[PDB]
């Protein structure tokens, strides 16, 4: 199946996933000079204080915290956005080095690894079905630099050794995901789609502008992961990202002068 090494990596997804070489794929680079600002953006609204955490899962190519999202608790909404978007998962890609890992790159900038919060649009039911709708997801984009550690990210540092291997899952209650964002919601905003097969063009990318600092040990830990299951040749789980893909007929909007 599809991956990130050399003989199935994202060079060689478009053979079983065409898409792959679609009108609106994703990552892109995010040129700072070229983007508009757009006054007619309305602020972000990220209301998780109902938030509940459910589960950690290895699932081969990244490790995703899922939520409840059988009712109103965790939701997006205003920005680009018309409706309600909820909170279903996030997860992380990163790099084996620091200056590399994530998907999106700004004026060409590589972070170390990018975290997206995935969210569905309520007026398709469920998640399946939203998928299949060009207004179907909400993904916000968080980058990580290397600094300073990030407090509300150590649970999830912690529970990692608990998840090695692809297949494994955890519980993760009570996990705030507040705790991931960073002080300002200034973001940018283009039609984008999954990142990984089957890279449906499903999503309203939202990136934000101000990264997050997490600490050389806290990735380090990413890097101890494992994309192969229990008992199989141990492959770290490191460089899961895609490169940033053309940007062709589409604009990326700022939500700032
Ligand atoms: O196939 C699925 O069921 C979900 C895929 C998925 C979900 C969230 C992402 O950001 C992404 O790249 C892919
Ligand atoms: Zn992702």
């Amino acid at each position: 199946h599809w991956g990130y090494g050399k003989h199935n990596g994202p060079e060689h997804w478009h053979k079983d996933f065409p898409i792959a070489k679609g009108e609106r794929q994703s990552p892109v680079d995010i040129d700072t000079h070229t983007a508009k600002y757009d006054p007619s953006l309305k602020p972000l609204s990220v209301s998780y204080d109902q938030a509940t955490s459910l589960r950690i899962l290895n699932n081969g190519h990244a490790f995703n915290v899922e939520f409840d999202d059988s009712q109103d608790k965790a939701v997006l909404k205003g920005g680009p956005l018309d409706g309600t978007y909820r909170l279903i998962q996030f997860h992380f890609h990163w790099g084996s080095l620091d200056g590399q890992g994530s998907e999106h790159t700004v004026d060409k900038k590589k972070y170390a690894a990018e975290l997206h919060l995935v969210h569905w649009n309520t007026k398709y039911g469920d998640f399946g079905k939203a998928v299949q709708q060009p207004d179907g997801l909400a993904v916000l984009g968080i980058f990580l630099k290397v600094g300073s550690a990030k407090p509300g990210l150590q649970k999830v540092v912690d529970v990692l050794d608990s998840i090695k291997t692809k297949g494994k899952s955890a519980d993760f209650t009570n996990f705030d995901p507040r705790g991931l964002l960073p002080e300002s919601l200034d973001y940018w905003t283009y039609p984008g789609s999954l990142t990984t097969p089957p890279l449906l063009e499903c999503v309203t990318w939202i990136v934000l502008k101000e990264p997050i600092s997490v600490s050389s040990e806290q990735v380090l830990k990413f890097r101890k992961l494992n994309f192969n299951g229990e008992g199989e040749p141990e492959e770290l789980m490191v460089d899961n990202w895609r490169p940033a893909q053309p940007l062709k007929n589409r604009q990326i909007k700022a939500s700032f002068k």
